[PDB]
């Protein structure tokens, strides 16, 4: 199995999935480049570096609410509801929100390094789950 994966077993149904303990995505079926170019949706919290954004001047939501604000973008965005795009445009709480969240290309050694590992675990076109870094909480989609 490609880096960062394992074989799991769902609590809920009992079929085996698998789980991306560097992206944290995980999916029901069974699943390195110089630079890669992703997009992510930031939701920040009181305990983030810089707790404001253009959408707040003052982040109080806490860590727990910022998760399940996650939680919620990858459900819709998962089921077809929304697109990542959208979603990032809109509630993103990074200035890249103004670029459909797009942070262009990168190579390892620039990003912090949840964000960095999880961008390039990813295969092209591949959304991660909730990743953490000292900023905030992320969906990241790596889309090159
Ligand atoms: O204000 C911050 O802490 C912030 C805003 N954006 C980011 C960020 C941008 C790209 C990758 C990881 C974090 N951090």
């Amino acid at each position: 199995l490609p880096p960062g994966w394992e074989k799991a077993m769902s609590r809920s149904s009992g079929r085996v999935y698998y789980f991306n303990h560097i992206t944290n995505a995980s999916q029901w079926e069974r699943p390195e480049p110089a630079r890669v170019r992703c997009s992510h949706l930031l939701v920040k919290h009181s305990q983030s570096r810089r707790p404001s954004s253009w959408r707040q001047e003052k982040i109080t939501r806490t860590k727990e609410e910022a998760l399940e604000l996650i939680n919620g973008y990858i459900q819709k965005i998962k089921s077809g509801e929304e697109d990542f795009e959208s979603l990032a445009s809109q509630f993103s709480d990074c200035s890249s929100a103004k670029a459909r969240g797009d942070l262009g290309a990168f190579s390892r050694g620039q990003m912090q390094k949840p964000f960095e590992d999880a961008s390039f675990a990813l295969r092209t076109g591949e959304m991660s789950g909730p990743v953490f870094t000292d900023s905030g909480i992320h969906i990241i989609l790596r889309t090159e």
